[PDB]
């Protein structure tokens, strides 16, 4: 039908979740100009006639649509594998944001050019207080940019380093992670990277997850198949650690292992499977039945020890294997202060004392090293193609 | 400048039908990219493979949704050109009757003539003049370019001169219509470069309107930019005066019966044009020699003694009764059109054969 055709056709161009969205279609024309404008390629009569027709307008569009120049970089608050997070202020609106830039070169070289898609969807369409919001997503020939919600309270690895965390506080932050992970599992995702570095605090001192670059969409049975181990050497689970070609089948239970590791470091001060060599950690995780030992001097309760050991076991005997309510039911979470249904509405243990909209007291100082860039191509390579459709505004 | 104002201007370019980076033109890019990249040799590239696995499925969904040649039923082949043909079509859903021009993408890539259609597109789509054949829809596939236009049931002026012994009264009318038609094209900043009776078509009322614009070119700076109708200055930048030469050639052929510079060999015609100085009314002769004038303005042409008549006025010429009005029995009547017969390689690396056609798609209203 003619009428039904243009109803669906126009639906595909305004939809923010659509692959062929208005802002995603421009990314194609933009990447094409980036990848074709070279002397060797310009020798082609077809490539030359395209560039002479679209280079003029594509430059005007480059100035109009969101660019890195529109943002005033205040301070580098974080640093990752493929980039760094900066505290930015938009030059026109004067709004304060946290911007994460991802190196397109480091992504092409290391063949890791697909991890950002799930993170882009989760942050933009989560609609949960447990997830750091993504306001704008843009790009250029060199980087991918993610203009997100700024967390003035800082990361949790900054909290345990600056405070001697008691059990009362540990009870709160663990319960927040449990509720936050359940929200991610509700969207049908396994985080595969639960660590205090990814847990960030807002202006009120409440927890919300931030790095969703290790997330995977769960199947109808709540499982996932992976030929590659992903996470952090200390927080990684034994079933997801040995995950290789053939034997790489696991559910959401691997995310509960990382909660136990987190609670241990929160109370003991060190990770449970820490070793001076990275291979030593690997062997300790697989031998958790004999490797997991608590220090002789204890500030920690019997129920906290039970909750750690309930999480730090084999997948088939691990806590949370039969719903999230199984975890909520544990004796360690039984308290007089808060309730599960209204946990984010109660007062946080630490509330950040903020003097200005650009306060970075909770983030420890970092150096602002030279990077590599793509060589000129002798023929079409299309290095900008795996990034087409990343641009988001809504 | 400012954030809020940048989003308004960016949204304008996306909706604007005259814009190069229009909504329908942006899809052409993604469409051409899938056409040119989906090959085994190219799919060996990790970047090309990851793009196609992500966009080929959704682009095929769009190809079905967007306008196709399958949406129209071909009634009769009314015309034929160098790179294509003109067919009388009926849109299967709306049942509307149109004239559809096809252009071979292979013939354009081979012969290197992959830019002539751009002026033909802009003139027809954004003219908003009764003197220009309207373009309703413009679409494409991996094989052709399609131009869904206004159908002219009255036919071409070549058929008129062949079927009627054209008197001066008729010649005065059709010449004045061409003059008003060319003035409208010059107003848009375009020079025809090939004004001939084959390009002049008649509507249901018998009124003239120009159609073939493959020889046109946009005016450089102020106003500067095929045989026998070719002007000597073209032969060798020239202005809009070259189109007025072709009007005189047209008026001559309409009254005499033959072209003024006709020769049995094509080479002979070329020499006769350059030697125009040596190669049935006095006022008709005065006009033919005047064009062989109009350099200053169009009013100079209108104020000639040949155009002085009791029948029509220059301001209301298209509103008066035409000399010949086509007798049409049906919406698919092709009596004024003479009958005609009904009837690339896999790349080893990126060639981008669909790239000079990106941005051709147009949808009116
Ligand atoms: C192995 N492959 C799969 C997954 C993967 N993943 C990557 N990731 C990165 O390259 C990266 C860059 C900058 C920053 C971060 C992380 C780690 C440090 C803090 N951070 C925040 O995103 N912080 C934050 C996030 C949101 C808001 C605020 C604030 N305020 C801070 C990560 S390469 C890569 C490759
Ligand atoms: C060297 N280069 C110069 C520019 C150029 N140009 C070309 N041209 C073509 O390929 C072509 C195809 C079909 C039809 C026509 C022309 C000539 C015959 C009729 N016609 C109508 O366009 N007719 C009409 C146009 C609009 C409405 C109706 C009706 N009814 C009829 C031309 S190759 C070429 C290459």
């Amino acid at each position: 039908s003619f009428e039904t055709r243009f109803e669906k056709m126009d639906n595909l161009l305004r939809d923010p979740k659509s692959e062929v969205n208005s802002d995603c279609l421009l990314d194609g024309l933009d990447a094409l100009v980036y990848d074709l404008d070279f002397p060797a390629l310009r020798k082609n009569k077809n490539i030359d006639n395209f560039l002479s027709r679209y280079k003029d307008t594509i430059n005007k569009i480059r100035d109009l649509r969101m660019k890195a120049e529109d943002y005033e970089v205040v301070k580098v608050i974080g640093r990752g594998a493929f980039g760094e997070v900066q505290l930015v202020r938009h030059k026109s609106t004067r709004k304060v944001y946290a911007m994460k830039l991802l190196s397109k070169f480091e992504m092409i070289k290391r063949s890791d050019s697909a991890f950002f898609w799930e993170e882009r969807d989760i942050m933009a369409f989560a609609n949960s207080p447990w997830v750091v919001q993504l306001f704008y997503a843009f790009q250029d020939d060199r980087y991918l940019y993610m203009v997100m919600e700024y967390m003035p309270g800082g990361d949790l690895v900054n909290l345990m380093s600056n405070y001697d965390v008691p059990e009362k506080w540990a009870r709160f932050y663990t319960a927040e992670v449990v509720l936050a992970l359940d929200a991610i599992h509700s969207m049908g995702f396994i985080h595969r990277d639960v660590k205090p570095d990814n847990m960030l605090l807002d202006k009120s001192g409440h927890l919300k997850l931030a790095d969703f670059g290790t997330c995977m969409k769960m199947n109808k049975e709540g499982m996932v198949r992976c030929d590659t181990a992903v996470g952090t050497p200390d927080y990684i689970s034994p079933e997801v650690l040995k995950s290789q070609g053939g034997d790489g089948y696991y559910g959401r239970e691997c995310d509960w292992w990382s909660v136990g590791v987190f609670l241990y470091e929160m109370l003991v001060g060190d990770t449970p499977f820490y070793a001076d060599s990275l291979v030593g950690t690997y062997s300790k995780i697989m031998n958790h039945k004999n490797s997991l030992t608590f220090p002789d001097d204890n500030d920690i309760s019997k129920e906290a020890k039970n909750l750690i050991c309930a999480f730090l076991t084999d997948r088939e005997v691990r806590l949370g294997r039969n719903g999230v309510e199984e975890i909520k039911r544990h004796l360690f979470f039984k308290n007089d202060q808060w309730a599960w249904e209204t946990l984010r509405d109660t007062v946080a243990p630490v509330v950040p004392d903020l003097s200005s909209d650009i306060d970075t007291s909770n983030f420890d100082d970092l150096e602002e090293g030279e990077e590599e860039t793509f060589p000129i191509p002798k023929a079409f390579v299309g290095n900008q193609l795996p990034f087409v459709g990343f641009t988001y505004y809504s």
